[PDB]
RNA sequence: GGUGCCUAAUAUUUAGGCACC
């Protein structure tokens, strides 16, 4: 198993959940803007959230889709950050659990989430590997080993 | 077979399409 092989295999697992990861810049942005939506408690259904995060993304990441941000959303709710109320004949609407308020929480709960389907998916990838992967440097490991321990 | 992307749904998940290997 080399890197180039554990990242395209990483990456396959994720996306075989219906989640997303839109390299280190662009998914960095767009917890932001989810952040911004949900921070002050709006309950917002998938498709606004959608829509919100989409539209603000654009002008600075074309590539941004429905798709490709549905797939960040899933990643979240998947992670369960999502408080959701359900009511009948209606979309369920969600909001950010209360722990989950701020960008340091969430992005944790994130790198988590895909730590969990790299092990899943019996991916064995060490932290200088994973620090490049998620921020695309090497000053991420200790946080990226914290996240390794939590979870073995 | 496999990957990648797009579309849709109240999804800890589905369903459909295209592209490429
Ligand atoms: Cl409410
Ligand atoms: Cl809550």
């Amino acid at each position: 198993q080399n890197p180039q092989q554990l990242s395209s295999n990483l990456w396959a697992a994720v996306r075989a959940r219906g989640c997303q990861f839109l390299g280190p810049a662009m998914q960095e942005e767009a917890l932001k803007l989810v952040l911004l939506a949900l921070e002050d408690g709006s309950a917002l259904s998938r498709k606004v959230l959608v829509l919100f995060v989409v539209q603000r993304l654009e002008p600075r990441f074309p590539q941004a889709s429905k798709t490709s941000i549905g797939h960040v959303v899933q990643l979240l709710y998947r992670a369960s950050c999502f408080k959701v109320t359900k009511r009948d004949e209606d979309s369920s609407l969600m909001q950010l659990k209360e722990e989950f308020r701020t960008y340091e929480a969430l992005r944790r709960e994130h790198d988590s989430q895909i730590v969990q389907i790299a092990m899943e998916a019996g991916l064995r990838i060490a932290p200088d590997q994973w620090s490049s992967l998620l921020y695309g440097d090497q000053s991420h490991k200790s946080h990226m080993q914290s996240i390794i321990d939590k979870l073995q």
